[PDB]
């Protein structure tokens, strides 16, 4: 019954893990509120992802701060979130509080790969400790990760989203929020992109501090470090 | 017990769909007999898993077709597999035998993207078909393509690796080798790459076919296209 007659497209260019563990539920929120409107989602490596906005291919861009590289247009910070390392039961690990930063290092670790999905932080975060991580499996997903944390390849360190128990509960879950810093998934658009109705009800739907004139004012600032500071006192959703 | 005491370093680079479902099986098995061998797995886009092996980032490309591209090194098959829709059992196409290429075409599809793991075919095989389909949904992988089967964004076309009773049970398989033709997992490396005692048992193990003598041969010939053809009287793996 609740239907709006909206008629027009939304094309969403996103990750894995922002389509696997964020979208989702948004998703079905919106086609069943949106009959008329054609979706098409599009999933990439998150430099393919703001190449896909930029050039007319797609209307948003749900990714992490990857695409604070493109410079290109507008830039929306909609949640923090942050990793949290995945061990078998039967490893030294499972069994302490907390791990901490130097202790993770003597392990062999499966982590995320360079651009896609927020690495570095590590390779960089121990830079800055000092340290030399053995590192056997960058992945891009995190389905890949804890099957081969399963296999014992070495300790897995994903986004405590991607771990559920009753989805996954042969694992051993351990916050690590306190080791590295949260990443700012951010939502990519133009200024020139004409937002609809439906795209305002579905960023703030996908990020609910992003209300109509919040998404304005930020829009009528015409700088992306404007933006990242106009939500300084503000704070986000925390995954 | 059982272990080959060699000591040295395998750089594996794959990508999502070989490292799911084709690789752990073989993984496992392998560093339970080279408990020396240090082995490193990479996941990236087909496009960037030829660049690592190439530039020596990586010793083997386990990938399917897209390292044709790169003429650089050599190239030998593995095994062949098609692709298998998946529908919710309460959709239309769940109740027919079997479905075909201009029946599929009438609901919105939801496949692999372009280059990453075997799409086109899809855009192809239709153009083929002189058909236009309606895709909304690209993904890399087939964990995110179910799950937007299960929301009902559309029909998805997923490799039939990708589908298991009991893993997935809520979703509705259809074969469609008839429907597709099947496409080549091939594994990258190159001439100078040293062929290591756990490499040529590695590879036989992912593929039976491809013995020592089998790899040395097709070395040994220096052209990627008379290795394609040294197996054309020679059948390969079907999944
Ligand atoms: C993991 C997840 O919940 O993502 C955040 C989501 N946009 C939200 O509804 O807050
Ligand atoms: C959803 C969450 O975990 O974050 C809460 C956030 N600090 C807020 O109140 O906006
Ligand atoms: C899906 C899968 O079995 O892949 C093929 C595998 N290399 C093999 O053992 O034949
Ligand atoms: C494993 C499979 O399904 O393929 C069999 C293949 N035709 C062979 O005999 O080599």
């Amino acid at each position: 019954e609740h239907t709006w007659p909206d008629k027009g497209s939304l094309y969403i260019a996103t990750t894995h893990t922002q389509a696997r563990y964020a979208l989702p539920g948004v998703i079905k929120g919106f086609i069943e509120r949106y009959p008329r409107v054609s979706l098409h989602m599009h999933q990439g490596s998150p430099t393919q992802i703001a190449e896909a906005v930029s050039k007319g291919n797609a209307d948003f861009a749900i990714a992490t701060e990857a695409l604070h590289l493109y410079d290109d247009l507008v830039m929306l910070p909609c949640y923090h979130w942050n990793r949290s390392i995945v061990v078998t039961p039967d490893h030294p690990l499972a069994a302490t509080s907390s791990v901490t930063i130097e202790a993770l290092a003597q392990y062999p670790l499966v982590t995320y790969t360079f651009g896609f999905t927020g690495r570095s932080e590590l390779d960089t975060a121990f830079n800055r400790a000092g340290l030399t991580p053995r590192i056997v499996f960058t992945a891009t997903d995190a389905d890949v990760i804890k099957t081969y944390v399963r296999l014992g390849l070495g300790v897995g360190v994903i986004a405590s989203m991607a771990v559920d128990p009753l989805a996954d509960p042969d694992l051993v879950r351990i916050d690590a929020h306190d080791i590295f810093s949260h990443s700012t998934t951010k939502i990519g658009f133009r200024r020139s992109t004409f937002l609809r109705s439906y795209m305002y009800d579905f960023i703030q739907r996908f990020a609910p501090h992003l209300t109509r004139d919040v998404v304005d004012t930020a829009v009528a600032l015409r700088s992306n470090e404007e933006i990242e500071a106009m939500f300084q006192d503000i704070k986000l959703p925390e995954k």
